[PDB]
Formats: structure tokens, C-alpha cells, sequence
């Protein structure tokens, strides 16, 4: 037999039928259609009356979406007996082999029915519905002119991985509430379901410690290149959990340490050797900082910070960052980060760090390695001490250029397009590992505005989405890469100013 891999197209990039991405486990079409029409109302029923209450939510959440294409005033009924044109999301009899996360999604000629174990499974569930309505579904302003129709269709599907996340860096470039909020959004249409805030490093700090003051004061008051930065107060960072939240999507703050922490060493002299304040920086180096390892000062520092953001940040997880502590010791860095995990964990969070932080004689079993370098010897001490794993590869760097010629990003990954980023697998980076999943990271030094993100981000995200839920054995370049092309209106009609990639 014959085997090639794939080269740019020619003539340059491509970018009744459904657009499904990620890949379901299963998905079969039969004969007929159901029409969605104005008179069609979500019904929703759970096995208890608080299940039904979320549920209810969930509905309403889907309501709001196809009314802003379709122009209908879609409202939702608690009630088990749907009407011919329903969609119908229910809980009762969830095939319990599909886990939280997983759905059942059968449209007939007169209703659509998801049924999920759990709440968690019909918001994912309804990010495939979406998908299955023609293009135009997902524009933000009434569309004309579409017949708003299902195929006759069955659907299974559940997740290959429980942890699939975006990371976004706010430290580098600032990015206001709605602009995350919007991030956050788009990634949970393509079934991403963590997202992790590097709130912190050299160029800034991003959120509000009412203890330290001039954290913000400050340690917020630049960025990367010399633009205003930004910050987060507490209420806005509760708001973006809560937003989140509404998407099943759990937040994971990161306060990097010991190293990438001159924000907080440009506002607080005290956590310096010679008690001066660093000059805040504007750059890109990294590697240079530290925090004071064998001050007790550092360590109140750090405990006020984790008892702040502890106290706002409903995750039992909170990332402390350790990459790059290159002005740090190893004996320093092993007792430093002991040190602060102790402090995490007696606030009653669970700890996630970069590697080599794993390496800590310090971190328990609870503490979750985040495997960058995926070298051979990565997380050999997580792997020996039972810790999770979360990959994040050359291929989830989706701040790497796309090519030689990107105008935006950054190489010292290589390059980055969109067959990089689905061409991989977890078992890849990491072997005898029990991984918990993926994270894509977008790092910030070189992206300023929304549009820089949405061109780094779309399409290269989902490829990485589709290799955190679609099994490898049903992964295959070829086949996405064609359903990509499919999908391309559908990131138009979202107002994603993505990158029209040549291998696509
Ligand atoms: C673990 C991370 N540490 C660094 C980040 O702060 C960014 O500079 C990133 C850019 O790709 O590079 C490395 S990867």
C-alpha cells in the first residue's frame, strides 16, 4: 500500500451539512430532516427538580444562541413531554459509559433529543447541535434566507480525555474581561473545558491582592512594549469564573513562582534583596527573576496571595507556575516550591505547576505536573509520585508561528500550523504517565490586539481540541483537514478573524 503526507495546497488555502468538530465517537445520518421553525420551544427534564433547574439554565443558554440567527424568541418549558418541533435535553436514562461529559444526540422529522448522565453532557451535547444546524446558526445577528434543518441523525459521544485546555497569557499583553470572555466562549463551542489564566510574570501583574496593594498599583501599570497593561479586580475575576462556570469550564489561576515574577519585584522593594524595587521591564527575556527562597517574607507574600486568590477561585486547583526559575538554585527551587505547596494546600487547593516543579520533594500525589519540555526524562518524579499530567507540547504552542513568514508569534518551538497541531498524541510527549489531558498555551509576547489572537488561535485550537476528545484511532489528518474546510464559514459567521491556512 501507498502512504504520503500532506503538502500545501495548491492555489493556496480552501479556507444537509453538518460540521461536527470535535470528531463524535459516532455519528450515522438517515432519511429526513427535522425543520427548526419559529413556533419550536426547549423542553427540559432532569431527575430531580434541581437537575430540571439546571438543565433549565442550559436551555436557556442554547435559546439565547439560535435566537441570534434565527431571529426566533425560542423559550424553554420544564416538562418531559416535548411537541412535535421540540428540542428536548434531558438527563433521564444517560447512558452511564459515556461518563459527565458525554451525550446522546438523536434528531428525528419531528424532535431533537440529547440525552446526557449529567448536565455537563448536554452543554457539550449542545455544542454539536449547533454544529449540526446549517452555517448561519452561529452568526451573532439575524440570518435570512436558511432553512433552519437537521438531518435525521444519531449521535454518541463522550470524551477521550477529562482535562482539555486553552491557557491564556494576560501578563505579557493585557486583555480586558470581554475580550476573555470571548475567548472563553469560542473555546467551549469546540468542547475545551478548562481554561488557565497566567495572571502574572515580568511585564506584569494581572490581578487585584487587597494585602499588596501596589501588586496593582504598580506591578499592573505596563506590559510588553510599553502599552498601559491592565488588571483584573477580584469582582471582574469572579465575573469570568462565573462566566465560565456557565460553560462547565473551570478556571485555573496562575500565579508563576519562584521565577518570572519582576511584576511583583518592580512593586514591592521588600521581596528584593536590597530592598529596592525593580525596574519594571518591557521586553521579552525570561529566566532572569526570582523571589527571595530563603526569606520569610516571601513566604508571607505568597500566603497572602494564595489566601486571596483561594478565596475567589472556586477550583481546587491552583497553578504556581515553576518554569524558567533560572536565577534560582535547585536546592532553592526544591525548597521554595515544597514551601508554597504547603501553603496551597493548606488553603485547601491542589497544585499545578510547569515542569520541573514535579521534581519538588515537596509536591504530593494531589499535585498536577504541567509537562512542557516533554523530554524523555519530563516528569519522571511525577510519574514516580502518581501525579496527573497535563501535556502541552510543541504542537499545543499555539503562540508558534504558523511559518517562516507569520507576521505574529514566536520559534522557538518551530513552526506551528494547523497539521502540527493535530498531527500528535498525548501518549507522544510522555510515556507510563496517567494523563490527565492537554493544554493548548498561548504565551502573549508578541500578540497585542483580539485579532492577533483569534489568527493564532483559529484554526490551530482546533486541532488540539480534536486530539484532547477524539480517540487517536479515529484521528486522521486527511479526514479533519477536509471537515476544516467544511467548517471555515462557520468560523466567518462567528466573527473569528482566523488564518486561512495553506495546508487546509
Ligand atoms: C513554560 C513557559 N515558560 C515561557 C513562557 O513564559 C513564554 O515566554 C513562552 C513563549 O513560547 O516560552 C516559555 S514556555
Amino acid at each position: 500500500h501507498h502512504h504520503h503526507s500532506s503538502g500545501l495546497v495548491p492555489r493556496g488555502s480552501h479556507m444537509s451539512q453538518p460540521s461536527i468538530l470535535p470528531k463524535p465517537v459516532s455519528y450515522t445520518v438517515g432519511s429526513g430532516q427535522f425543520v427548526l421553525t419559529k413556533n419550536a420551544s426547549i423542553f427540559v427534564a432532569g431527575n430531580n427538580v434541581g437537575e430540571t433547574d439546571e438543565l433549565f439554565n442550559i436551555g436557556q443558554a442554547l435559546a439565547k444562541k439560535l435566537n441570534a440567527s434565527t431571529g426566533y424568541t425560542i423559550s424553554v418549558v420544564k416538562s418531559n413531554q416535548p411537541t412535535a418541533g421540540s428540542i428536548y435535553l434531558t438527563t433521564v436514562g444517560g447512558n452511564a459509559a459515556l461518563g459527565n461529559e458525554g451525550y446522546d444526540l438523536i434528531t428525528t422529522s419531528n424532535q431533537v433529543t440529547l440525552t446526557a448522565n449529567k448536565p455537563e453532557g448536554v452543554f457539550r451535547g449542545n455544542q454539536t447541535l449547533l454544529q449540526l444546524l446549517p452555517a448561519g446558526i452561529e452568526k451573532n445577528t439575524v440570518v435570512s434566507g436558511v432553512q433552519w434543518v437537521i438531518p435525521h441523525s444519531n449521535i454518541s459521544d463522550k470524551p477521550e480525555y477529562e482535562y482539555r485546555g486553552l491557557m491564556l497569557d494576560v501578563a505579557r499583553h493585557f486583555f480586558t474581561v470581554d475580550e476573555v470572555k470571548r475567548q472563553i466562549d469560542l473555546a467551549s463551542q469546540y468542547k475545551i473545558n478548562k481554561f488557565h489564566m497566567h495572571l502574572s510574570d515580568d511585564q506584569g501583574w494581572r490581578i487585584e491582592i487587597k494585602s499588596w496593594p501596589d501588586l496593582i498599583e504598580i506591578g499592573s501599570k505596563g506590559q510588553v512594549g510599553g502599552g498601559p497593561g491592565g488588571y483584573y479586580t477580584q469582582e471582574q475575576f469572579k465575573d469570568i469564573v462565573s462566566y465560565a462556570a456557565e460553560r462547565y469550564i473551570e478556571v485555573i489561576p496562575e500565579i508563576d513562582m519562584p521565577g518570572h515574577t519582576n511584576a511583583a519585584l518592580a512593586s514591592y522593594g521588600e521581596l528584593n534583596p536590597d530592598g529596592k524595587r525593580k525596574a519594571m521591564r518591557t521586553d521579552t527575556a525570561v529566566g532572569y527573576s526570582t523571589l527571595m527562597p530563603r526569606a520569610e517574607i516571601t513566604y508571607q507574600f505568597v500566603e497572602d496571595v494564595i489566601s486571596e486568590l483561594a478565596a475567589i477561585s472556586p477550583s481546587p486547583y491552583i497553578h504556581l507556575g515553576g518554569d524558567e526559575s533560572n536565577a534560582t538554585s535547585a536546592a532553592d527551587y526544591d525548597y521554595f516550591f515544597g514551601r508554597v505547596t504547603a501553603i496551597a494546600n493548606s488553603y485547601g487547593k491542589k497544585v499545578v505547576g510547569w515542569d520541573p516543579s514535579d521534581t519538588s520533594s515537596g509536591a504530593t500525589s494531589d499535585s498536577v505536573l504541567q509537562n512542557w519540555t516533554c523530554s524523555a526524562s519530563t516528569g519522571t518524579a511525577a510519574k514516580a509520585k502518581g501525579m496527573k499530567v497535563i501535556v502541552s507540547p510543541a504542537n499545543a504552542y499555539l503562540d508558534m508561528k504558523y511559518y517562516s513568514d507569520s507576521p505574529i508569534g514566536l520559534q522557538w518551538r518551530g513552526f506551528v500550523n494547523t497539521n502540527r497541531a493535530y498531527n500528535w498524541d498525548p501518549t507522544d510527549c510522555i510515556k507510563g504517565a496517567n494523563i490527565y489531558g492537554v493544554e493548548s498555551t498561548l504565551w502573549t509576547e508578541t500578540f497585542v490586539t483580539q485579532d492577533h489572537l483569534d489568527y493564532m488561535l483559529y484554526p490551530k485550537l482546533l486541532s488540539n481540541a480534536e486530539v484532547g476528545w477524539t480517540a487517536r484511532g479515529d484521528r486522521n489528518w486527511d479526514d479533519f483537514k477536509e471537515r476544516l474546510i467544511e467548517h471555515t464559514p462557520r468560523l466567518q459567521n462567528k466573527g473569528i478573524k482566523f488564518f486561512a491556512d495553506p495546508i487546509v
